[PDB]
Order: structure tokens, then C-alpha cells, then sequence
């Protein structure tokens, strides 16, 4: 249906967009939490996403709206097709929030190699 | 209130000129005016929308990029910047650009001490809708 559709393209454009900042790639190279967190919070105060989360190559959270969650693993089981795949896709499934369709997007350095994910998602 | 599909397009036209123009290194590449940098950011970006046009303005409304490279260097046309380069404020428009009409997205690019230094514009021709 066109609701779901419009959402889920709007969320997968924010997700491609962000994970291809110059800035967000080297502050994900250099585990720079602060860096990140600097980067992130404007570009949830510019979207009605409910969330945007940043994990590492191994899904781990660099980035979360609610700080307890950061060091601990992504919920919903739907992150490998971008973290082993560096494919570029919208998923629904329950994280830490709630149920939300979310758009995903590797996060890569200059050779290719996948460093990181970006997901923005929005609860049903 | 506003039709489904023109809301829907409206509101990813406007999140995209909002994030975009915030980001540190299109603000460095505009205060530098280092064309080059611009469009190495910028080409990324339109490749990862299905807007039809980015176009980035100086704080006059000068193209600094524009799809077609014959554009750079003349001024923006539809005459809906004011409110971003003069009142920094972002919004949703639709008028006649050089690609024929369009509904979109606008935002002001500004420096550390909040001063406009350019303008995003992402748009959508209507016959494309
Ligand atoms: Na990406
Ligand atoms: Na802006």
C-alpha cells in the first residue's frame, strides 16, 4: 500500500544519505562516540523518524536516542544483509521501542569494506 | 489539507534540503566556494534520492551546482528563496524552476555564528509525480 511505501522511501533515503557522510565514516573508523553523537543529534531534530540508530561492523550500538542502549546489541534480527551484504533495504520488525519499519544502510570505508549500519525507523 | 502523495513527497523533499544544508562539510565547501568539493558531496546524495534536482545556491542565490553544469554561475529561478537565504527559515514550495515545474524542498546553509551563507533546494518535477 502507498502509506507504508512513501514512509519506508523516505526512511531508506535518510538512512543512504547519512551512512555516506565523509564525517559519520571517519568518526565510526575512529570510535568517536562524542563525534558521533554531534553528527546524529541535528539530523533527529531535522526528521520525524522516531529513531536513528548507529552500530558497528558487528551491530553493536555506537548511537542510540536512549544512552543506556549504546555498547549493547541492535534488537529485531534484520541487520546482516546490510553489515555482511552492504545492501541498502526497508525492514519491519520489534527493537528496543517497539514494533517500526525501518530503511537500513551500511556504513563503508575508502575500500568498500563495511565499518557500520545506519537504520532511521518509525513505529507503527 | 494536503493530498497523500503530495504530503509524502513534500515531507522527504524538505527532510533531505534540512539535513543536507547542516551538514559540516557542504558548510566548509560553500565558505571556501570550492566547486570541485561541492559537487563531490552533492553527486553522492542525488544518487541516493529519487528527487529529480539538487541545486545548492550561494547567500545571493548564485548556483554553486546545479544538474546541468550550464546552470553554475546564473541565478536560481521560481523566485521562492527569500525565506531561506533572508529569514533562514525552511519549507515546501512549488513554482517553475529551469527543468519546468516542480514542488520543493528548500533550506538555508549557515556558518557557526548562525549567518546564511547558501541555500539546498531538493526537488520533484510534477510530470515525474
Ligand atoms: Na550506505
Ligand atoms: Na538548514
Amino acid at each position: 500500500e502507498r502509506l507504508h511505501y512513501q514512509v519506508g522511501q523516505r526512511a531508506l533515503i535518510q538512512a543512504m544519505q547519512i551512512s555516506a557522510m565523509p564525517e559519520l565514516v571517519e568518526a565510526v573508523q575512529k570510535r568517536d562516540l562524542a563525534r558521533i553523537k554531534a553528527l546524529i543529534d541535528p539530523m533527529r531534530s531535522f526528521s520525524d523518524a522516531t529513531y536513528i540508530t548507529v552500530g558497528d561492523a558487528s551491530g553493536q550500538r555506537l548511537y542510540h536516542v536512549n544512552p543506556d542502549e549504546i555498547g549493547k546489541s541492535m534488537e529485531g534480527g534484520d541487520s546482516d544483509e546490510a553489515l555482511i551484504n552492504a545492501k541498502s533495504y526497508v525492514s519491519v520488525r520489534k527493537g528496543s521501542l517497539g514494533s517500526s519499519l525501518r530503511g537500513k544502510s551500511p556504513i563503508q570505508d575508502a575500500t568498500g569494506k563495511v565499518i557500520g549500519i545506519v537504520s532511521v525507523g518509525y513505529t507503527i
